[PDB]
C-alpha cells in the first residue's frame, strides 16, 4: 500500500483531457477521505466523503484560497462503503472537474480556481488503504 497521506505530483498542472485515477480500499470503520487538487496552498478541488456527518454520509466539495473555505458543494449520493475497494476517476474538462465512482458518474466541480496549469499536486488522504494514484492524457 502507498503511504497516506499521499502527494501525487501533477506536473505542470492540469489540463483538459488530464484523467487521474485512484484505486483504493476503505478503512472498515471510515470517518473521512478527502482528494486536494492544491495550486500551492490553496486548494482548487477538495473532494470530500464523510461518512458520519450528523448520522448521514455526504461529499463536501470546495475550494480553500488563503485559508479560507468557500462555498460548500454537497452531494448525497454516496458511493463508497467501509472495508470496500473503490476507483476514483477525476477527468479534468474545460468548465470542470468531472468525477465518477466505480465506472459511474458521481458529480462535476465547475472550475474556480483558473489557473489549471498551477494545480500541480493532488493529496490524498484519510481513511482508505491507497493501492495506486496516477494519470493520463485520454
Ligand atoms: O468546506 C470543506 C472543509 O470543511 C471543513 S472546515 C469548514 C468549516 N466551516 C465552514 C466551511 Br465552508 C468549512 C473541514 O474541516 C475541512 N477539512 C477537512 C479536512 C480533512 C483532513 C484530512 F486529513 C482528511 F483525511 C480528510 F478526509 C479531511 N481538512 N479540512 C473541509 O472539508
Ligand atoms: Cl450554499
Ligand atoms: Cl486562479
Ligand atoms: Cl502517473
Amino acid at each position: 500500500a502507498l503511504i497516506v497521506p499521499y502527494n501525487l505530483p501533477l506536473p505542470g498542472g492540469v489540463v483538459p483531457r488530464m484523467l487521474i485515477t485512484i484505486l483504493g480500499t476503505v478503512k472498515p470503520n471510515a470517518n473521512r477521505i478527502a482528494l486536494d487538487f492544491q495550486r500551492g496552498n490553496d486548494v482548487a478541488f477538495h473532494f470530500n466523503p464523510r461518512f458520519n456527518e450528523n448520522n448521514r454520509r455526504v461529499i463536501v466539495c470546495n475550494t480553500k484560497l488563503d485559508n479560507n473555505w468557500g462555498r460548500e458543494e454537497r452531494q448525497s449520493v454516496f458511493p463508497f462503503e467501509s472495508g470496500k475497494p473503490f476507483k476514483i476517476q477525476v477527468l479534468v474538462e474545460p468548465d470542470h472537474f468531472k468525477v465518477a465512482v466505480n465506472d459511474a458518474h458521481l458529480l462535476q466541480y465547475n472550475h474556480r480556481v483558473k489557473k489549471l496549469n498551477e494545480i500541480s499536486k493532488l493529496g490524498i488522504s484519510g481513511d482508505i488503504d491507497l493501492t495506486s494514484a496516477s494519470y493520463t492524457m485520454i
